[PDB]
């Protein structure tokens, strides 16, 4: 239009970083939903941008950073829109690649940091390839 495809920003990455930061502590929900808010408020050219910042977090070298994305993703997948859900489907392999993540143990937390990744990825795929009212007739 006036504004068009012309609509990138660097700041949107900072929101994903804020909720994926490198500590044994977790982000509150309200910081997650801000990302979900922007993507509804924003065009496809912005979903593209955002989705990569979220996805490339599974490609990041820490237990924590990954698990944090796996709490964020599903929450936004079931809120944002058509564009965003399929952009997660384009890049879902990275999440899937964590179903059996291990890496190395902690002196106190033991396996818990890496295990927290390894389970949460399943729930994430349960949202990436969610179906519109797709349970109900499911049994077991």
């Amino acid at each position: 239009g006036s504004s068009g495809s012309s609509g990138e920003s660097y700041w949107r990455s900072r929101m994903i970083d804020a909720v994926t930061s490198d500590e044994d502590k977790v982000a509150p929900v309200y910081k997650l939903e801000e990302i979900c808010d922007l993507l509804r408020s924003s065009h496809v050219s912005i979903v593209k941008e955002f989705s990569e910042f979220i996805l490339k977090r599974l490609d990041n070298k820490s237990p924590i950073v990954k698990q944090k994305a796996l709490r964020l993703i599903k929450y936004a997948v079931g809120k944002s829109g058509s564009e965003f859900r399929r952009e997660m489907q384009r890049n879902s392999v990275a999440v899937r690649n964590l179903f059996h993540y291990k890496g190395h143990p902690d002196p106190l937390k033991g396996d818990a940091l890496n295990k927290a990744v390894r389970e949460t990825a399943h729930e994430t795929i349960s949202a990436i390839f969610s179906e519109e009212n797709g349970s109900g007739p499911s049994s077991g």
